[PDB]
């Protein structure tokens, strides 16, 4: 009943039923509690993803206002831009991507392989740049250039996290409450945080529909000094947009993400091959298995509220497995 | 049900809900030809595929014999080893893979990236061969090997491909028979290892006995692939009291110069429907059985000009194997 008013927001059907909830009994056993896995990973198109569940929402609104083209942006790998162009692909839309290589690699994989390389399957019209120093600003520069050629645009922000985007994780929220009735008392819900429309969005409606549940967001690209105004804003614009106040306090753990967005590190490559090798599960180096390393270290440290079941949400990524390897 | 007998095989759940069956509007429009899909390329387990309809059985099997580990063979860049060795993963069970090199390739993609990436995740104990020359006796020799170093090995043929994992495709055809009330004049699949077509032969005849299953061979010609089928079809209609009569079909124009080898023709159908529909299909399999089908239309090759559903069998993480040439 609180979230009725999400249904007055248009919205495409790219995932259809409902992602499955899984119990993870092989992992659970050797960490010593109960964890599920909302598996978001697994939805129709192009490999899947979190951000598909945005572009419902954002890509509903590019066409009730006419636009025939998406523009956006993302690191080389992003899964954003190749959910974005698949979906352009799929309604004949036009999509042009602004492209930056945060890492600063050479390596071919990186450059060509992966997302990268779907995204000229899509048909994807590619735009590079330096930095993404300001993304808003090279988005409306590029945009202008775009309909001069006589395009009509509609531009999604980094990681497809405007209020309207992060619909799609409120949406989320209600499934997973579906799912767990009768089912599963939950303890925690752990996502990584990044662009912030996924964490801000299960904020919202996991506050509505499950209060006591504990929601931890594992940044996968800053320090929880400069993420949480991020998440709190949207947090806050959400709530706003659907008639609702939303007074719970976000919580983000930083560990887990150094040396940096989209670098590798041990604890998330040794999460990836404990989550392959248990359960089957493909995480991926730069969102994924960070935010699984933290719920690891979270349960090793006892960072949770309380002993009880963790809920993994499965935002995706794999695809990224086959442009960071071998490194770099 | 005419097919009743199915429920009294064991089986594992991996997949749960049937599999989309979408409608492909902007191809369609291109092809100047109602184009439909069965999404059996969005199956949960490690990057899905059709081999997980099969491995539902024959792993379910494996439990039943108290079985340990799972030993199957296959291409490096094999579907199958890597959802078998992901199911192994799951269940705690050890996995052996048998790999040969099909294509003589010393491309670092081919032989470290894609499906063989993910088999090291999955922790699977692999064994180079020269060739799978007799894939049925050297899996039985590595198995009897495997159980005199104290283990319970359950052997999979390549590809799923028996009798029982083929039962993962009647139920398939249960599905699309299903999904299709909304709706065919032709189904096109790849046609490998042959159960998925034996299969759905099966399938299909009790279900849309009106519809030509058209299998477009991705590694023989008719002449050497049409018996392999044809055995399947008469072994699966027989553990489920049905009778099979219905002729088998197959194009092998389509796969050369042979299999795992991308060509022209399939490549550009990959790139179609990623292009107007924002799907992906795969270099060996997927891409040149849809390359058979457009063909098809292009040469007025199925009997009739209705409505074709194409089955999609999966394949798609050896895009990033072939990736940039092997
Ligand atoms: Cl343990």
């Amino acid at each position: 009943m609180p979230l009725h008013h999400l249904t007055r927001f248009p919205r495409l059907e790219f995932i259809g039923a409902p992602t499955p909830l899984e119990y993870l009994p092989r992992l659970s056993d050797y960490l010593g509690r109960e964890i599920y896995i909302k598996r978001d990973d697994v939805t129709p198109i192009a490999m899947g993803g979190n951000k598909l569940r945005k572009l419902e929402f954002l890509v509903a609104d590019a066409l009730r206002e006419g636009a025939d083209t998406l523009i956006t942006a993302g690191a080389i790998q992003s899964n954003h831009v190749r959910q974005t162009a698949a979906v352009a692909a799929k309604l004949g839309l036009h999509c042009v991507a602004l492209l930056e290589n945060p890492i600063g690699t050479t390596a071919e994989n990186y450059l060509t392989n992966g997302n990268r390389l779907l995204l000229d399957l899509f048909n994807t019209q590619i735009e590079m740049c330096d930095a993404l120093t300001d993304p808003d600003a090279q988005l409306q520069t590029l945009a202008t250039r775009i309909e001069a050629q006589g395009f009509r645009p509609y531009v999604i922000p980094v990681g497809g996290s405007s209020a309207l985007g992060a619909m799609g994780y409120v949406e989320s929220a209600l499934e997973i409450a579906q799912q767990c009735e009768e089912v599963v008392g939950l303890s925690s819900v752990v996502v990584a945080s990044g662009s912030a429309g996924t964490h801000a969005g299960l904020a919202v409606g996991l506050e509505h529909l499950m209060p006591d549940v504990e929601l931890i967001g594992v940044t996968v690209s800053r320090s929880v000094a400069e993420q949480k105004p991020k998440v709190i804003a949207l947090q806050q614009a959400i709530a706003g947009q659907l008639a609702l106040t939303a007074t719970a306090d976000i919580h983000l753990w930083d560990d887990y993400f150094a040396p940096g967005y989209g670098v590798p590190n041990d604890a998330g490559m040794e999460a990836v091959k404990l989550l392959a090798s248990l359960e089957g599960v493909l995480l991926d180096p730069v969102y994924t298995g960070k935010a699984m390393a933290g719920l690891i270290d979270g349960i090793s440290q006892k960072r949770f509220n309380d002993d009880g079941p963790i809920l993994f949400i499965h935002t995706g990524g794999a695809p990224a497995l086959f442009a960071y390897h071998p490194h770099v």
